[PDB]
């Protein structure tokens, strides 16, 4: 399918997510069709991100946000507790048993160096991605491309058939 | 996932449609994932609805629709023609070896007594879809209720993530 509309479908999984600090969606397609899914949250029997950050008081209201000054805070439980939107898609495809061998995954966010690696070890040949995550680098993608993999970015100016006053992404202040 | 997000992914799948009479998708979720996809159109080789009514002079200028006059022949060659999106959905199952038993199907229209009966056999036990079908007539999800599977119906009020301004579903004049 056209890389505008499964990204698009990538926004839509995107807010499942619970997390306060970014919205994320992963989408695998093989041979046209979406065999997997995913989007940032917690495991099984573990707290939800937004529950944990109303605990934790990092949201200010006005619809809530993660507090710059949270934010850290956030990321180092986040990196223990939060399996990323990617790492999801993919996960579930080897607890289905689907195989993702030569897939293309598409992506809200740029994947973070944890995922950008598992990526390019995981057989997909190919990662679409709309926006740049605030915490990654420069020539992030090389792992990528030397696996093989092709990486094509589409930006936000073309997808046109979500009403993005209802789509959240960056939920920080 | 909620069903509100998964109807809406069926929306954007549906806008791949070729079909100048209407445009629709479906999705097959599995444990919460997206497993398979689907959307109306022709067969490999085969030419695309929008491009064989544009020889026949089935259509009118605003951006084209379906004349009313033309919608039989469309009709009649649609039916030899065009795989309706969830028997699409299931066929990339069978090819790609995914078993959709236990699963859950969201259609943007209501399946046509073709695609219920066949949906009632597939293994599917829940189906999830928006519009009522222009040739349904009442009781046609008999069929599937009693092959034991769930029929649920959200209204388009409930699904505002979409720019409805951009989704195409009925191409009639
Ligand atoms: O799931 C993805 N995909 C990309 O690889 C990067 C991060 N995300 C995540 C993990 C976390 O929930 C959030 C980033 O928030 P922080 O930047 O505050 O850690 O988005
Ligand atoms: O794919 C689905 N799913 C539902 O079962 C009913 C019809 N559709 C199709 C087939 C055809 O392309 C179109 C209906 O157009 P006509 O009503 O003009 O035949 O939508
Ligand atoms: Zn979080
Ligand atoms: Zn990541
Ligand atoms: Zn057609
Ligand atoms: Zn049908």
């Amino acid at each position: 399918m056209k890389a505008s509309t499964v990204l698009q479908i990538a926004y839509l999984v995107s807010q499942e997510s619970k997390c306060c600090s970014w919205k994320v969606g992963a989408v695998i397609e093989k041979n046209g069709r979406i065999i997997s899914t995913g989007y940032n949250g917690s495991p099984a029997g573990g707290v939800n991100c937004c529950d944990y950050a109303a605990e934790q008081g990092w949201l200010l209201n006005k619809r809530f946000v993660l507090a710059k000054e949270h934010r850290s805070a956030h990321s180092e439980w986040s990196s223990k507790n939060e399996i990323h939107a990617e790492l999801n898609a993919i996960l579930f495809a080897a607890e289905n048993g689907s195989s993702i061998e030569g897939a293309t995954m598409y992506v809200t966010l740029s994947p973070c160096p944890d995922c950008a690696k598992a990526i390019a070890q995981s057989g997909i040949k190919k990662l679409v991605y709309c926006e740049t995550y605030d915490k990654n680098k420069p020539g992030w993608d090389d792992i990528l491309r030397n696996a093989g993999i092709e990486v094509f970015n589409v930006p936000k100016k073309n997808l046109n058939k979500l009403n993005w006053e209802n789509i959240n992404e960056f939920c920080g202040e």
